[PDB]
């Protein structure tokens, strides 16, 4: 008996394919992906500026390296600039400037590995990024994800620039995030394996650093898919995007079951993110290929980019 709210969801914008990486920069612009944007059958992902008030959308990237078009699919805004870093199933991780320049971080990983094709990340509050990659090699490899074979990786970008493989051996890991002590200090990442149900935990050492990998929750549901993106309020409570369940589940601080569901007026939420003090959840779902948001219990938990370098405390 896991108790369920319905609360009341507003429709944002529609019409983006596969909508993905809702995030809001330092100005409080809101941007998501469309990774199924194709033409004549290739990839030609977008990254998207949405008006908050007429939910007009902007096309400001079309990511393409060599003639090879992206599927960006997840975002993280940085701290000390005002840029966007996203995930690209096919071109790794990219850097995104607000005018739309791009650049492509890497090619190959500290080892002098290919880099395999991302799908989300999460800041913790040194600055690294953690990332999920479900996706084979990056461009111009044969694009392969996976969903069955067990190659998915997870990196960590250092602050000092480095791209780090932490681990391997995922069935298409997807939503990721970090949770942190009440002293600011990253405590554990957070995975999430798909189809397998699972939402995997590490406890991070330091700067990709990670041991003690364990099982740290279950998804409901026989149906096909799972968690996707996901993202902590400010009480540490984890909201999990179950694709395919037409929920959210919301895990407390120590994982295991769902201590609550939210019903989404939706088969597909893919991901989420909190308006920056705010109480109001931004939701991307692929049933309709749109962007919908609702009111939590509580403001999110801060973001990287809301963090403060020079500050006191
Ligand atoms: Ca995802
Ligand atoms: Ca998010």
């Amino acid at each position: 008996e896991i108790p369920v709210i319905e609360p009341l969801f507003t429709k944002v914008t529609e019409d983006i394919p596969g909508a993905e990486g809702p995030v809001f920069d330092k100005n409080g612009d809101f941007y998501i992906v469309a990774p199924e944007v194709e033409v004549n059958g290739k990839p030609a992902g977008e990254i998207l500026r949405i008006d908050l008030k007429t939910g007009k959308k902007t096309v400001i990237c079309k990511p393409e390296v060599n003639g090879y078009g992206g599927i960006p699919a997840g975002c993280q805004c940085d701290r000390d600039a005002n840029q966007l870093f996203v995930a690209d199933m096919r071109l790794g991780l990219l850097v995104v400037q607000t005018d739309g320049t791009f650049e492509e971080i890497a090619k190959k990983d500290s080892e002098g590995r290919r880099m395999q094709g991302c799908n989300d990340c999460a800041f913790d509050y040194e600055g690294n990024l953690w990332i999920t990659a479900p996706a084979g090699e990056v461009a111009p490899a044969d694009y392969t994800r996976s969903m069955q074979e067990k190659f998915g990786s997870i990196y960590c970008f250092t602050t000092d620039g480095q791209m780090i493989q932490v681990d391997t051996a995922f069935q298409f890991p997807n939503g990721i995030a970090v949770r942190h002590m009440n002293d600011g200090r990253p405590y554990q990442l957070i995975v999430a394996e798909t189809p397998t149900k699972k939402l995997w935990s590490y406890d991070i050492k330091g700067p990709a650093k990670i041991e003690n990998k364990k099982v740290w929750g279950h998804i409901p549901g026989t149906h096909e898919g799972g968690a996707d993106g996901m993202d902590f309020d400010e009480d540490n409570n984890l909201l999990v995007a179950n694709w395919g369940s037409s929920h959210i589940e919301v895990f407390g601080p120590d994982g295991g079951q769902p201590k609550m569901r939210i019903r989404c007026p939706f088969e597909k939420p893919s991901n989420l993110h909190f308006k920056p003090q705010t109480k109001t959840i931004f939701v991307t779902e692929h049933e309709n290929n749109a962007v919908w948001k609702f009111e939590w219990q509580r403001n999110g938990k801060k973001q990287y980019c809301e963090t403060l370098k020079f500050g006191i405390f």
